[PDB]
């Protein structure tokens, strides 16, 4: 099979007999499909900085194992190359302090896997707009990539009501350092929505969201460039393209 990175993919196995699937070390969580009975699913995903040329995965049966093999490839996204180079910035303590801390806060959410769906069908998208910035955007020096977009933008001015794109739990709900006023939902197996740089927050840490339902008004908090929606999806452990993963994801649970 083939992945372009910063993708995901959802694999189909046979639910009979099974008993793992591995990646190396690391196991990886499984789910019913929701149609067939006799299948169920995975959802593999590949970094857009520094994923590797080809994956192996392991899925254990009872009576055997199979192999399956994922190259990676390249894509067409636009890059541009860049100029300076990173040096490397030296930010004063108090902001290194309280960006370590938020990063820590995060992948301790990210890396919880709630094993049932908090979703109720298909995801919509959180305002009924047009994207202003695309995914994958890069930055390259020495065609390495320095720095991606690793979300999409959608065009609103400031006060913009935003919508859950689905149903969930929500684990973030409040001003951080690059992302500015941030909601992020917990939607159960890995997979979680974002939202950034809103002007304001109408939810708590904690709730139960269902889809549609407001969760704040769009802003410009953390951003430079001016008002816009930053919209991301995180599922098997990485960002990924959301409009990409939305359409996938769709296909497979719409109601
Ligand atoms: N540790 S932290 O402060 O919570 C933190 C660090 C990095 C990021 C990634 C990020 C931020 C903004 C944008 C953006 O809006 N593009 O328009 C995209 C990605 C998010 C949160
Ligand atoms: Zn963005």
């Amino acid at each position: 099979m083939e992945l372009i990175k910063g993708q995901a993919l959802f694999l189909e196995l046979d639910k009979k007999d099974f008993l793992s699937l591995k990646n190396n070390d690391k196991n990886i969580p499984t789910f019913a499909h929701p149609k067939n009975q006799e299948k169920i699913l995975a959802i593999f995903s590949l970094p857009y900085k520094n994923p590797p040329q080809n994956t192996k995965l392991i899925a254990f049966y009872k009576d055997k194992k199979e192999e399956i093999f994922i190259k990676t490839l390249e894509g067409n996204y636009k890059s541009e190359k860049l100029q300076v180079e990173n040096k490397k910035i030296f930010p004063p303590k108090t902001i290194q302090e309280r960006i370590a801390k938020e990063l820590k806060e995060a992948n301790a959410i990210y890396s919880s896997y709630t094993p049932k769906a908090l979703f109720n069908g298909a995801f919509n998208i959180p305002l009924n707009s047009f994207i202003t910035s695309d995914f994958g955007k890069a930055r390259t020096f020495n065609e390495k990539v320095a720095s991606y977009h690793s979300g999409t933008d959608f065009r609103a001015a400031t006060g913009t009501p935003i919508y859950a794109a689905n149903s969930g739990v929500v684990k973030i709900a409040k001003d951080r350092y690059f992302a500015g006023n941030s909601v992020v939902i917990d939607h159960g197996f890995g997979i979680y929505s974002q939202y950034y740089h809103l002007s304001k927050i109408d939810v708590k840490v904690g709730q139960k969201i269902k889809k549609g339902e407001l969760i704040g008004l769009s802003g410009a908090s953390g951003r430079v460039s001016g008002p816009a929606l930053h919209f991301g999806i995180l599922a098997g452990g990485k960002q990924v393209d959301p409009l990409d993963f939305v359409s996938k994801f769709n296909a497979i649970f719409q109601l």
